[PDB]
């Protein structure tokens, strides 16, 4: 963590998404894209926010340890973690099973930190709010200020 | 050759992002408006340049006239200066939805005492994907990092 | 668990133990024994102590599962968990470092079960009363009993 | 050979584990306080046996011997009971603390008009290791699951 950015491209459920993880201070920020349709979804956490969701779990973790984790998951780069995406009616229905929607959560996409290890089976949800699709002007605005940025070197 | 030049100029009330590149035969000019993101282009060849410059009443080569519309660009030069208007301005100077849309870059160039217009046709390439655009906004931020 | 009944020697800190873990209708039991000088430590715990000592922690476990683990532990048969045994004194320094006694507190010994996972370090600590050594009788009056049952077959 | 009995029995206001085994050329008797767990052991041979039963009176072979004392133990012979006495008891009858410690296992064996008093010396062992024991008992639970 401590100032570091992550992002990856992935396939949740045969779709490609980008997904940006940025851990900053006192700050976790998660922005998922989907590469094809442009759509985009955006969270903000903080330590208390996080460290309580945890704690809903039976499972805490610390801020920077779930960042930590999270990232890991991104990367790849951990058996003992894993991401998921899912609207509310497909979280509904794994926890509905288990035993009516506003626009703003309608849109909404949760992203599911799965961590699994030997006696715990724990999954870890992050509502990101649909923002939009983006403004192709400001894109349009932004990628010429990288043109030039690549032409200075 | 691959020369290229961008610039921001208003025109007629709005802004827009021209660019303007020479290939080897081939003159490549884009415009945006930085604003609304609506994207025209065009792309001219040698002998349709000089085709069009003596249409006008005087001709210019192509290269000489690529270098022209460069100057023009970059405001360098008093001889050259630029204009943007639609089928129904250019009508009053001297239509289907694709002619309602399309655009005129207009080079005027000054000599003497008069001033040649030069009208190049740029089509309508409509709003861009935005799905694309991140796809390419993703390529040139690992251009960066990597250098 | 459910009834079952698990008995292994091992060595911690240089001694052989016997370790006897029972898991009962809402019950577990552990019994320690030093070999060599026959003193003897137990503890019985309830569900609700347990599963109450796993969310002070941080890392909640229900009854069965914690049962499982420890069972796993002194069967050495997963790497993610594994025991120690210690004293009040020893116990202490771990956690007082890391920043008096009774005659019953004085022979207590602690039953560690360390959980390992990626990214969790979990220290479940299992008290156990010094129960003295045994009587010797009693043992031989079994052991006369475990002769018989031997030579019936 | 090899032939045990293991019975229980009060002496004198006391309960006793007594143990008798017949191996060849050697008899072995063991004897534990069940409630206070002191152990008393000893190992007799053929000579020993029968040079003893001589100096008593009524001499018997060895094997008879021993059998007699199976009977004994058993309670299944009115010919024979067992007594168990201090050198103090067995002085008034006819000390080191090894000698106030040791007791000793009569054969009464009882003939025609009169009874015959046979002594066995069986020292003292302590109590045991009860280390030693709970190791033994881990052997003996394992057999038994095994089976």
């Amino acid at each position: 963590e401590v100032g570091t950015v992550v992002q990856e491209e992935m396939k949740f459920r045969g779709s490609e998404f980008a997904v940006k993880v940025e851990m900053a201070e006192r700050l976790l920020i998660v922005e998922i894209s989907d590469v094809v349709t442009a759509d985009q979804w955006r969270g903000e956490f903080g330590p208390a926010y996080i460290e309580d969701l945890t704690r809903k779990t039976g499972n805490f973790k610390q801020f920077p340890v779930f960042c930590s984790m999270l990232e890991s998951a991104v990367h790849k780069s951990s058996d003992s973690v894993t991401l998921d995406l899912l609207t509310y009616s497909d979280l509904e229905l794994l926890r509905n099973r288990k035993a009516p929607q506003s626009p703003a959560l309608s849109a909404k996409r949760y992203l599911i930190l799965i961590y699994t290890v030997e006696f715990d089976r724990i999954h870890y949800p992050l509502p990101l709010p649909y923002l939009g699709k983006p403004d192709p002007a400001e894109l349009q605005k932004e990628i010429r200020a990288l043109r030039s940025e690549l032409k200075t070197l």
